[PDB]
């Protein structure tokens, strides 16, 4: 009976790009089809004077045949009418790395502790998402405090994803 229509999902009110800048460690991920970033995922968010948000990311990716590489990715965000919803153009510093353009929603954050991100790449005909991914980010690479963990779990459930996350390990591979 819970609403899993993407159009129903709440996102961060009055999202503040400047407060969001800096280092975010991925603690958990819900994978999309043909997943790219595997683990050791660390993102760096910036804003320029124009107010344009951008980011970089490091992480182990596993090209099939069991070949691991540390991908180095770049993203630039185009604003929409909702301050928490963006279009993210992304590519790798190496051109053979995956490129594309995904929706990028900041579903919730408190800026200094946790963030929950969401992207629906493709809708179902009933408004639910056919192909989604989601990152949970922490400022501390050792994980979230209990109060933040509990908030995040609630958001995960609201996105209809709470059963579908896996933990992201950080072991200095990159
Ligand atoms: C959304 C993650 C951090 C945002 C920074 C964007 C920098 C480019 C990272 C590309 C993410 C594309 C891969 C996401 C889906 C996946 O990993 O399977
Ligand atoms: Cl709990
Ligand atoms: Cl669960």
């Amino acid at each position: 009976e819970r609403d899993c229509r993407v159009s129903s999902f709440r996102v961060k009110e009055n999202f503040d790009k400047a407060r969001f800048s800096g280092t975010w460690y991925a603690m958990a991920k819900k994978d999309p089809e043909g997943l790219f970033l595997q683990d050791n995922i660390v993102a760096e968010f910036s804003v320029d004077e124009t107010g344009q948000m951008s980011a970089t990311a490091k992480g182990r990716v596993r090209l099939l045949n069991n070949w691991d590489v540390c991908a180095d990715m770049v993203g630039t965000f185009t604003d929409t009418e909702d301050p928490a919803k963006f279009k993210m153009k992304y590519w790798g510093v190496a051109s053979f790395l995956q490129k594309g353009n995904d929706d990028h929603w900041i579903v919730d954050t408190d800026y200094d502790t946790y963030a929950v991100q969401y992207s629906c790449r493709l809708l179902n005909l009933d408004g639910t998402c056919a192909d989604s991914y989601s990152f949970v980010f922490s400022r501390d690479p050792n994980g979230l405090p209990p109060e933040a963990q509990k908030i995040v779990r609630q958001r995960q459930e609201e996105l209809c994803l709470a059963r579908q996350y896996r933990l992201i390990v950080h072991n200095g591979y990159c």
